[PDB]
């Protein structure tokens, strides 16, 4: 399959922020996904010298939210039921602080009016980049409002780019883990409208819809990806006894119950393409997102079946676009 | 693929539990699977009148417990952290009743002692299993101590058999809708043992591991099964605008932190098996049991890796065990 | 005065069960029936005298959207839905959630076994442990959660020692000093908005007044009155460290399931006022906010009382007194 | 006598932000010191007069196992770790989550940069909205959080006006009735056991005395007095529908996880009895409990003052009434 994107041995001993004069960098990756999507903008800036990022999503609106903070090892900053803007980054705990630039350069647009209902709400959160290069660089304040002010609308730069600069996948041994990326994705069906955007780090493998191991956990010995599963039960006959951050983001009405059910599902069809997932080791995150433009019917027959047109239907289809959002971080 | 078993149009207008002269049927399904847990006992029984039944997992001596009540519709009694039974059945809410005749069962043998620590704890959970028959017959509390009672050692009937007489998949539309039944499947690594149950009544179809759709949404205008996406997707083209129940037993000694985090690791997994999964329409329900037999050793490396025996490893051995009791269920 | 003590006694835990009975519902009756008008809403309240041990039932044919807040560290509940044609209070500790299901059947009965999804009768059940308030081991079954449902009845409640109050009991740092409870109802009606308030608190801690006064359990006969139980705690550490309730609050006014479940919680917290400790490990504390959506509040939240005076936060907090008063019901 | 009025005053919702000002931070002394006893814990309090707000930080360079209790429904939380080296409780809503961001950032420094797994330093934070109480943008910036870690000293708290304390206030009802609260604190050994209690009452409720006073917040200036904000919901109800706290608890005795979590809840719950109403969807209420993992209890729970008296039921009861203290000791 692809050739092998191996992170090498950690290097620890490197130097952090305040060692460098940090300029900023516009994210491009390898190329930029164009869609349309009126409201919604996206940003990404990284440092060189991590390398690091972090990547915005903002709706200058305001839009409902839900979090699915599913993982055992989450990083997470807000996790407000309505938002402004999404920050994923690097920097694992550290980069929680890109979130504040973010939240910062909102307050000055809103001309530092406290009011409760202008509240600028700001949701954060990161992956352990740490281990995929030999510096301690984080996302900070000043990256985090690099990267609002570089958003503009209906781009994304998929690969290398923003919170994707150092992100990695397949953790059984770090010999094997690979450098992933992150990804996005769109579709428009009628007048409905779904973006997804992921950073996968996870401690399992990137898998295709076929089942092939296409990312993480690959073996210069062999030429080739194992999925973890063989790894662990070898391990376990042997010896006894002897995170992924990702938003989805629609235009499609719900309800604060609809939305919320909606991101786990979405959450948890990503074990498709990512295995395992939702682990004690990763701090898997989701954040589903609406901008509350289109009524779903209210009832739910089509011709293609009875029960064809509702929330479900709906995360089922953004389920789709999600995978396809982790396969182009991985690619 | 595999022969249609259409369920065939709702019939409501039925027959309920007093109409008949009820008699269980100890249930044994297509086949008996064997497998080798001391300290695991398995019952079923069905009402023929139904057809309808439920399935009890009797551990004596009690165990830890986590729960994962991750769909938008569960049915549960208890949820308890610790356990003498766990106790599944058809007749949607009314089918918890099947638990009580097993707690009293259980609190006779005691002798009816009632301190706190020897409370007997069943932990019931149901699927809605009236659309694939003709009658309101439920599993009642003389149905749950009739399972109970025929609980045995290392076996288990896969299909037709306890909770899963009536189960059924795929149900974008009720003409396309398939039985299915339960299933279980057992490994045993060293000493570690995992015994998988599965009662899968999806919204979504069964899938295999080459993403082939082998239960459910069966068209018989084309004798071929969809993934539920394609008519999704479709029927939002064209309109806008114009459970399951399952427990992962195993001998391994997890603190409750790990093994709720074991839970929803596997729970997610099976969105592998089952798509779609965790839905609002759902009311998916995971028990995660241990015995707290076996120590995992208090450093994680192997040969095959220095991440390699912990919980997440047991977690990705259980979710393929859970995969393949679906794949029996559905079969 | 302070109030006579009502000991429990020494328990036993444990004794003949349900099949050792030719068990009959009894109606029960309690101390003294509070009357309410709260149209739609039924209480049914029967027990076991062979236990004494009972249920009581909250029925809503129209059903009703509901939170649950089951904030203790020992719960016993089923369903737990969020809406409810009915809600069952027991006793029996996990066995009496089998009350339930006597609900259930029975509503199933008179929907003419009707199971398609709008037609699901959905009962929710909670328990409180009250086995070492007496010394048999019957508990409420099938029989007993359909005689309360047969017996409910709109704008009355039994006070006292009745349905699921039967052998509740209070204060339990040690069991000689553990007092029976009750079950307590309180209810108010301002204008058209209603606030009925139900409670069986069978609580690790003890029942406190609005003046701070522990009013029931923790009643030492050594000395012959009731100390908040923080003083036996802080004394046996310096000693040996040397260097559940079950609730409903129903109401008619629209509250959305989020105001709703942030309502239930406020309530909840509230009872620590009047039970302390509360929300215990050893506790499985568990509340149902239920909502009739017969009334909506204004849009906004003003009035001459204030900016942010007419809201779910103002309904939760006047609905926290009437559960105040309800408890107090209980201990009386 | 009942306490003299300290009315926050009418509220613009806005004013110059940071960078207005040259900001310098400001060691938070308040009204008294706190003196206590407890090795491992220290306690750093900065503001910059210009806002005014501030920071609270609490430092526990070991580490400790915390449990969460974010209860509120308008709740600003970062991290809520279940392991921390710090915990930051910030005015400036929001924003001053980026106080804790200057922590973590200075805790890395001390760490050398080190970014191994076993050497991530954890800081979690939370937030009250100070805005209402002055005119400015001004919040808790990361050179203020890095000041309050900085400043933070062992057995040594600031009470009242004061790091994350500045501009809290209580009693929301109507902003005219709103008082200014403080920060607070309390503490008690028993025998070697440590409990200590911080917290920054900015709640829609008000403070309650142990005789069920309001004693802070809600303050009518027509009528010189505190009433419990029920008395004006329920009017407000009547007229028009005709027919944040953030805390710590932090203590020295070994709770496994299951154990720790359920401590949190019940001294969340049982402030309820110092703040009322309290865990409002208006609040966002949030408690983190700390054990330092130095003291086992005992492994069975007897002493002479009763069967249960000596587990972390036990503790939780001791810890609320520390924490009613240190709430007391806000408002005072």
């Amino acid at each position: 399959d692809p050739a092998p994107r191996l992170a090498g041995p950690p290097v620890f001993g490197g130097p952090g922020n305040d060692a460098f004069d940090l300029a900023p960098v516009r994210s491009t990756g390898r190329e930029m996904l164009r869609f349309d999507f009126p409201g919604v903008s996206i940003g990404a800036a990284h440092y060189e010298e991590g390398p690091t990022g972090a990547t915005v999503i903002h709706i200058p609106a305001g839009a409902r939210t839900a979090v699915d903070a599913r993982g055992g090892a989450v990083g997470l900053s807000g996790g407000y039921d309505f938002n402004h803007a999404i920050c994923l980054a690097g920097g694992a705990g550290y980069g929680l602080e890109a979130g504040a630039g973010v939240s910062k350069a909102l307050l000055e647009r809103l001309e530092h009016r406290t009011g409760f209902a202008e509240l600028q709400l700001v949701s954060s959160a990161v992956i352990y980049d740490f281990s995929a290069r030999s510096t301690a660089v984080y996302p900070d304040k000043a990256l985090g409002r690099a990267a609002l002010e570089f958003a503009v609308p209906g781009e994304f730069p998929q690969g290398r780019a923003g919170a994707g600069m150092s992100a990695s996948a397949g953790k059984v041994d770090w010999d094997r883990t690979e450098i992933t990326g992150q990804g996005a994705a769109f579709r428009r069906l009628g007048d409905v409208r779904i973006l997804a955007v992921v950073v996968p780090n996870p401690v399992g493998v990137i898998v295709d819809r076929a089942g092939t191991v296409v990312r993480g956990n690959y073996d210069a010995q062999t030429g080739v990806r194992r999925h973890p599963v063989f790894d662990y039960q070898e391990a376990f006959a042997e010896q006894v006894p002897p995170t992924t951050i990702s938003a989805i983001v629609t235009n499609v009405r719900m309800s604060p119950v609809e939305l919320n059910q909606f991101a786990k599902q979405v959450h948890s069809s990503m074990h498709r393409g990512i295995q395992p997932f939702h682990t004690d080791m990763d701090g898997d995150t989701l954040f589903a997102v609406t901008t509350d433009e289109i009524d779903l019917p209210t009832t739910p027959g089509s011709s293609r079946g009875r029960l064809s047109v509702n929330a479900t239907a709906l995360g089922a289809i953004a389920s789709e676009v999600m995978w396809d959002a982790v396969l182009e971080a991985g690619k």
